[PDB]
DNA sequence: CGCTAGTCGTCAT
DNA sequence: CGACTAGCG
């Protein structure tokens, strides 16, 4: 996510209700539903007991998008992506700490703040997201697994004109090229919409509103795949890309110092690990629903060598990606845990 | 002052 | 994933 994205660019935001979808087809960033609806089991989840409370969390938005005639395509994160493994590990550190100092305080009798560690130690697994997609399929309504992150995969959806729209809690989706995005969307169908379009509504922009710079604009103010540098977000890497008259990215940022009157050391790692987070948010592997087959977000360009895009996501062989995609082969081991076929979206 | 970096909350009785 | 804020320059 790219911190203060939201606010940042909130004057091309525009509240909506989803009714204007109706009669189209909308896919669903589904881990923002999951991790709301186990909040509200966390202690059952954290203590190993038995719950299903976040499937019906999941379904009572998935109902309301049905009664107002919208297609809903559930997606789903896959894979761990390296380019996000060190972001993930972190992610999992706090749980696990939120786990123990947890537990430690069910046995000093303090439950309420217990309960509030609780709720900050859930782990999202594959089963309880499996347990949504079955629940889903009993509707009628399509599910798919990223191979990697949702955010590539609901941006390929998004771009190939399969969804008119994402609905998301994660500001990311539009440094992936996504056209619409819908944000903040409660339980009545009351959300945020961003265009793509409209990001010239942001006069603190500048001209940074093409694709190309607002995505080096995301990853210079700080993303998953690449911290920022010491003292720089948004206003500061707006402000580079919006002095900058040349084409070169690199050349930009070996001056960055020199665009903000500032000493910014920018040690020689930091770009290739900007091309690393570039390349990342540009060819992160997806799958195609239609073709059925693994390719990358965007096709790649004359001056990228795939060979050297291992961070962005490994190739599997498409009929294991099919599989799953259709939420039959369990991420982990890799062995299936069921046996859906659509042919007896895709 | 604007801005960045780090801490706290998402559920729901 | 984000919102909020104390404190940084
Ligand atoms: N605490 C919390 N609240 C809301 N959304 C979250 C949270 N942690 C992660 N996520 C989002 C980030 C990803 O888009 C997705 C999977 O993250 P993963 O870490 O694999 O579960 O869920
Ligand atoms: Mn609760
Ligand atoms: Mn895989
Ligand atoms: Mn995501
Ligand atoms: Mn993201
Ligand atoms: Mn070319
Ligand atoms: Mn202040
Ligand atoms: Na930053």
């Amino acid at each position: 996510g790219i911190q203060g994205l939201l606010q940042f660019i909130k004057e091309a935001s525009e509240p909506i209700h989803v009714r204007k979808y109706k009669g189209q087809v909308v896919a669903v960033d589904t881990y923002c539903w999951l991790h709301k609806g186990a909040i509200a089991c966390a202690e059952k989840l954290a203590k190993g007991e038995p719950t299903d409370r976040y499937v019906g969390f999941c379904m009572k938005f998935v109902n309301m998008l049905l009664s107002h005639g919208i297609k809903p395509i559930l997606v789903f994160d896959g894979c761990t992506l390296p380019s996000k493994k060190e972001v993930e590990r972190s992610r999992r550190e706090r749980r696990q700490a939120n786990l123990l100092k947890g537990k430690q305080l069910l046995r000093e009798g303090k439950v309420s703040e217990a309960r509030e560690c609780f709720t900050r130690s859930i782990n999202i697994t594959h089963a309880m997201a499996h347990k949504v997609i079955k629940a889903a399929r009993s509707q009628g309504v399509d599910c798919l697994v990223a191979p990697y992150e949702a955010d590539a995969q609901l941006a390929y959806l998004n771009k190939a004109g399969i969804v008119q729209a994402i609905i998301t809690e994660d500001s990311d989706l539009l440094a992936f090229g996504c056209k619409k995005v819908i944000l903040k969307m409660d339980q009545f169908g009351n959300g945020l919409e961003i265009d793509q379009a409209r990001l010239g509504m942001c006069r603190q922009l500048g001209d940074v509103f093409t694709e190309e710079k607002f995505r080096y604009m995301c990853i210079l103010s700080g993303c998953a795949y690449l911290s920022s540098l010491r003292g720089i977000g948004l206003a500061k890497a707006c402000k580079v890309l919006r002095l900058a008259n040349n084409p070169d990215i690199v050349k930009v940022i070996k001056k960055i110092g020199h665009y903000l009157k500032m000493n910014i050391t920018v040690p020689e790692d930091y770009i290739n690990g900007f091309i690393r987070a570039n390349n990342t948010f540009l060819y992160q592997l997806v799958f195609d629903p239609i073709k059925r087959k693994l390719i990358p977000l965007n096709a790649y360009e004359d001056d990228v060598d795939p060979e050297t895009l291992s961070y962005a996501g490994q190739y599997v062989d498409d009929s294991i990606a099919l599989q799953i995609a259709l939420g039959n082969k369990d991420i982990n081991t890799f062995e299936q845990i069921d046996d859906y076929n659509p042919d007896t979206l895709y």
